[PDB]
């Protein structure tokens, strides 16, 4: 159900090249809560073109309540669609609530190597993104 203490969604980003905004994926339910991958381009002075992906991971944004909250450990990582063995990945941990209702890496990856036709970042120039998210919830499991 939607109470799943965890899961595992896709995101696929396409016209990546042409990228101007964020962009959200559709929802996915753990412990109840939405989360969602947030995928922008990021400006890196150092990096080659000084272009970046921005990866994030987001949960219950949309929601107005601010008594909520879900302790996540995560791994977010860009697909290679040839080779399972090199795609890549960063792991988090993060406390998400109302206030941090995000989380991620706004250098994740170099624009021009996530988009290099020879790196297997992407194909027709779409790229897909991963997270697998476990998450906590408050309950009513106590004792005198
Ligand atoms: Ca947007
Ligand atoms: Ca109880």
């Amino acid at each position: 159900t939607s109470w799943r203490s965890e899961a595992t969604f896709q995101f696929t980003v396409e016209r990546f090249s042409r990228l101007s905004e964020s962009v959200l994926s559709p929802p996915c339910f753990v412990r109840n809560l939405p989360w969602k991958i947030m995928v922008m381009p990021r400006f890196y002075p150092d990096r080659p073109h000084q272009k970046s992906v921005g990866f994030f991971l987001q949960c219950n944004a949309e929601s107005d309540s601010t008594s909520w909250s879900c302790h996540a450990q995560a791994v977010l990582k860009i697909i290679n669609y040839r080779d399972d063995e090199k795609s890549f990945s960063r792991r988090i941990s993060h406390l998400f609530f109302h206030k941090e209702n995000d989380w991620g890496f706004s250098n994740f990856m170099a624009w021009s190597e996530v988009t290099d036709p020879e790196k297997g970042f992407i194909d027709d120039d779409k790229v897909t993104f991963e997270v697998f998210v476990q998450a906590d919830a408050p309950h009513g499991v106590a004792w005198d």
